[PDB]
């Protein structure tokens, strides 16, 4: 079997993407943030503290005839930006774009951090990293992808994120009309639970390509591109007036400047990120300082190929027994 769902940016800056997901019987449709950097499927629910809910659609397990409480199970997660949530665990039927999994662990939030409450458009997260990162205790739970793997035509899913436009998540097949050229596959390390791979180098604008190994993770749940300080400094040095601002927390640049493109290597292939993808707009309403989409990973401890990079490509997450990542131009 296969599944296909449209994913839509939540705002004009592509800060995140939401995808409709059907949970329960009869279906309750929630818009979830598909996150290849985590492994929990958690939702706002009827059990969430009422003051912590501001416009989200909530999952109500008591209205689903297939929902079962997973006796004694709890979950608690903290994200790399300081966000967190926690609660209990149901199992229920979950469908994405026609692809149905029965008995999927649905983690019901009793408490969410402020950053989720303020994001009225995101009803929860659907984790697509490896199941070793799932936070359910005492019995660890499998991701939607892991549960679907057996019945998929091919154990893959693909991410085709749009620039200021809708995109597609496909499960179980590779749409050969959605990219140009060939797909370049590269090895994945699962040792930390992430879709971790090694980029073969980078170039700034029309400069020389610098061959150098950048280890990092493919993360649809992170907005920006976080790279080593040496790389990020070489990029922003080509932008007149750009500087690192401690009060803002990263590189900013004059909104009137034109940004150079950024190229990253995948084996012998090259993925080019247009300079416009790196503009994240004014730091405050009316400001003439704009926030950059390429930032240093020094404070984070790991390099992150977030949406800024992934939306420049067609990306194959190949969950075969030896996992690989595929990149194609589009
Ligand atoms: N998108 C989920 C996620 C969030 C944070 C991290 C970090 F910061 F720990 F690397 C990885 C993955
Ligand atoms: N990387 C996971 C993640 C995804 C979304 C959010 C936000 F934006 F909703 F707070 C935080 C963390």
């Amino acid at each position: 079997s296969t599944g296909s769902a449209t994913t839509t940016p939540i705002d004009s800056l592509d800060d995140a993407y939401i995808t409709p997901v059907q949970i329960g019987t009869p279906a309750q449709t929630l818009n979830l943030d598909f996150d290849t950097g985590s492994s929990d499927l958690w939702v706002f629910s009827s059990e969430t503290t009422a003051s912590e809910v501001d416009g989200q659609t909530i999952y109500t397990p008591s209205k689903s005839t297939t929902a079962k409480l997973l006796s004694g199970a709890t979950w608690s997660i903290s994200y790399g930006d300081g966000s967190s949530s926690s609660g209990d665990v149901y199992t229920d039927t979950v469908s994405v774009g026609g692809l149905t999994v029965t008995g999927q662990a649905v983690e019901s939030a009793k408490k969410v951090s402020s950053s989720f409450t303020e994001d009225s458009t995101i009803d929860g997260l659907l984790g697509l990293a490896f199941s070793t990162l799932n936070t359910v205790s005492p019995t660890q739970q499998k991701t939607f992808f892991d549960n679907a793997k057996a019945s998929l035509d091919s154990p893959v899913f693909t991410a085709d994120l749009g620039y200021h436009a809708p995109g597609t998540y496909n499960f179980g097949f590779i749409d050969t009309t959605a990219y140009t050229g060939s797909i370049t596959y590269t090895a994945v390390s699962t040792k930390q639970g992430f879709w971790e791979w090694t980029s073969t180098g980078y170039a700034v604008g029309s400069g020389t390509f610098k061959s150098t190994s950048i280890d990092g993770i493919a993360d649809t749940g992170t907005t920006l591109l976080y790279l080593p300080a040496t790389v990020v400094s070489a990029y922003w040095a080509q932008v007149s007036g750009a500087k690192s601002s401690s009060s803002v927390g990263g590189y900013v640049f004059p909104c009137s400047a034109t940004l150079p493109s950024f190229t990253f290597g995948v084996g012998s292939a090259r993925i080019v990120i247009p300079g416009d993808y790196i503009d994240f707009g004014p730091i405050s309403t009316g400001s003439s300082s704009c926030f950059g989409g390429i930032q240093s990973s020094a404070g984070i401890g790991i390099n992150i190929f977030g949406d800024v990079a992934l939306k420049a490509a067609f990306v194959v997450f190949n969950g075969a027994t030896t996992p690989t990542l595929g990149f194609a131009s589009k």
